[PDB]
């Protein structure tokens, strides 16, 4: 299993040009696709799990996550100098264990194939997964952990929205 996993791969050839490739699976079955350049990013449910008005709402929130994700990469480069091209991998989701009182939720980010940062969702705080210190990772963490709604919203998305989605739709699988 009872889980929703989401994968997003973002290839930046420079701060203003990104190619997205992603997908999500519910209970081990492919259910959603993310594809295309920043200029036209398509997000589709392969199975008709949400009715059109509810999907439309889900999709605008996903597009707004992408806009902010891209904005943060541009901001990091603008303050600390990223080396392009680069590939960012976001792997996130929620799982209901059979022997569990509580969902396991996660959000891990890799850059160029190596561990970069990950979310500690209960405290709604990000940590470095690199043991290597860097101005890039320090600045990225300073932005991610700022006292604004963004990290508390992400916690709600993983702990509430994702979990309720699994509880509602896992039957249809
Ligand atoms: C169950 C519903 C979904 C159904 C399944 C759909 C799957 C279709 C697509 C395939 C998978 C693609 C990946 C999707 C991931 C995004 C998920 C949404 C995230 C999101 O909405 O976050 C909002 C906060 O934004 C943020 O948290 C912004 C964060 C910005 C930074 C990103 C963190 C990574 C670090 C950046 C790298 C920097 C690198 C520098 C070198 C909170 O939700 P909401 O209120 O908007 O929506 C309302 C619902 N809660
Ligand atoms: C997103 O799609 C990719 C590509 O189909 C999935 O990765 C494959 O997963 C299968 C089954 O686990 C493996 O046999 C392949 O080796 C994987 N290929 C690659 C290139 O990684 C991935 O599991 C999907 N993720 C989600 C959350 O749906
Ligand atoms: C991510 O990986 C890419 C490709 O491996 C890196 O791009 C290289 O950057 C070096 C500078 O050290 C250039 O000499 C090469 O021309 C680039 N390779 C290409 C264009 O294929 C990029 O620097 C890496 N970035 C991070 C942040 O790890």
């Amino acid at each position: 299993l009872q889980r929703l996993h989401m994968l997003q791969i973002s290839y930046f050839r420079d701060p203003y040009h990104v190619w997205y490739q992603g997908n999500a699976s519910l209970g081990g079955h492919l259910t959603h696709v993310l594809e295309g350049p920043d200029t036209n990013t398509t997000i589709i449910q392969l199975q008709p799990l949400q009715e059109p008005e509810s999907w439309a709402r889900t999709q605008s929130g996903l597009q707004s996550y992408l806009l902010q994700f891209h904005g943060l990469v541009r901001l990091v480069h603008q303050e600390r100098t990223l080396a392009f091209p680069l590939t960012i991998r976001c792997f996130l989701g929620c799982e209901l264990p059979p022997e569990g009182s509580r969902a396991h939720v996660f959000f891990e980010v890799a850059v160029n194939g190596s561990s970069f940062v990950s979310f500690r969702p209960e405290r709604a705080l990000w940590q470095a997964d690199t043991q290597v210190t860097s101005g890039v990772v320090t600045f990225t963490l300073q932005q991610l952990n700022a006292y604004n709604r963004t990290r508390y919203e992400l916690r709600e998305f993983l702990e509430d929205t994702c979990v309720q989605y699994v509880q509602k739709h896992i039957s249809a699988e």
